[PDB]
């Protein structure tokens, strides 16, 4: 569990990210793609993309930013308490998207990567831990569901 102190860390830099939800989104899906360039395979609808200038004029992949974004602070801000947000999600990704729960580690290091260049100041060691923290939790929960229907994995 974080405590109040740590859900504290993690909703404060958050609520930096809700200010330019649209360029966040962008740089950690352009850092996964390029960090992991096999995740960039799982998007039929990006897979097109070759360069990162071509993924940075990308609209659709601007739009795709904020989806992604606005469905993990709607779960960040349920502070553990995600289930209803969480299962729908794990079903698809699972099920539909088949991603593998390491591709959600993966884009948990492009999240505080990006965090960490944007905001310096409110996301010293002490934030970075909490959000770690929280991105664990998040994925431990997710592996929980992929486990119940036979994806762990
Ligand atoms: C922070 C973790 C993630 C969140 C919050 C998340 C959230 C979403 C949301 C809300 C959607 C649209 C509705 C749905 O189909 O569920 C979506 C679609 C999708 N996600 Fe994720 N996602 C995450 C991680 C990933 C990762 C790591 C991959 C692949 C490497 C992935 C692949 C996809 C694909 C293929 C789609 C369908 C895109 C399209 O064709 O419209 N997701 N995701």
């Amino acid at each position: 569990v974080l405590s109040e102190g740590e859900w504290q860390l993690v909703l404060h830099v958050w609520a930096k990210v809700e200010a330019d939800v649209a360029g966040h989104g962008q740089d950690i899906l352009i850092r996964l793609f390029k960090s992991h360039p096999e995740t960039l395979e799982k998007f039929d609808r990006f897979k097109h993309l070759k360069t990162e200038a071509e993924m940075k004029a990308s609209e659709d992949l601007k739009k795709h930013g904020v989806t992604v974004l606005t469905a993990l602070g709607a779960i960040l801000k349920k502070k553990g308490h995600h289930e209803a947000e969480l299962k729908p999600l794990a079903q698809s990704h699972a099920t539909k998207h088949k991603i593998p729960i390491k591709y959600l580690e993966f884009i948990s290091e492009a999240i505080i990567h990006v965090l960490h260049s944007r905001h310096p100041g409110d996301f010293g060691a002490d934030a970075q831990g909490a959000m770690n923290k929280a991105l664990e939790l998040f994925r431990k929960d997710i592996a929980a569901k992929y486990k119940e229907l036979g994806y762990q994995g």
